């Protein structure tokens, strides 16, 4: 199946810095029609699932411009302008190109000390 290199594992940043979660793939997640299939995820302690981007960069209806997704067909990253206190938590990503869909991710965004 298609592999996905998830990185980094941890992201000790400061409240105000920038972010860049990486989510690579073995092959291009581009379909014959030219459509891409990859989404991002974010979770806290025990709240409902959160979605920032569902299509490479396409943000969800409610996601501030602070969050941006981009990269090549074999590279996807979650960049954040200013990592605030709400951005903290756990991040993940997934693809909807192959079946079963391959899931991955786990970047721990915790503030340094």
């Amino acid at each position: 199946d298609v592999v996905m290199t998830q990185t980094p594992l941890s992201l000790p940043v400061s409240l105000g810095d920038q972010a860049s979660i990486s989510c690579r793939s073995s092959q291009s997640l581009v379909h014959s029609n030219g459509n891409t299939y990859l989404n991002w995820y974010l979770q806290k302690a025990g709240q409902s699932p959160k979605l920032l981007i569902y299509k490479v960069s396409n943000r969800f209806s409610g996601v501030p411009d602070r969050f941006s997704g981009s990269g090549s067909g074999t590279d996807f990253t979650l960049k954040i302008s200013r990592v605030e206190a709400e951005d903290l938590g756990i991040y993940f990503c997934s693809q909807t190109t192959h079946v079963p869909p391959t899931f991955g991710g786990g970047t721990k965004l915790e503030i340094k000390r």
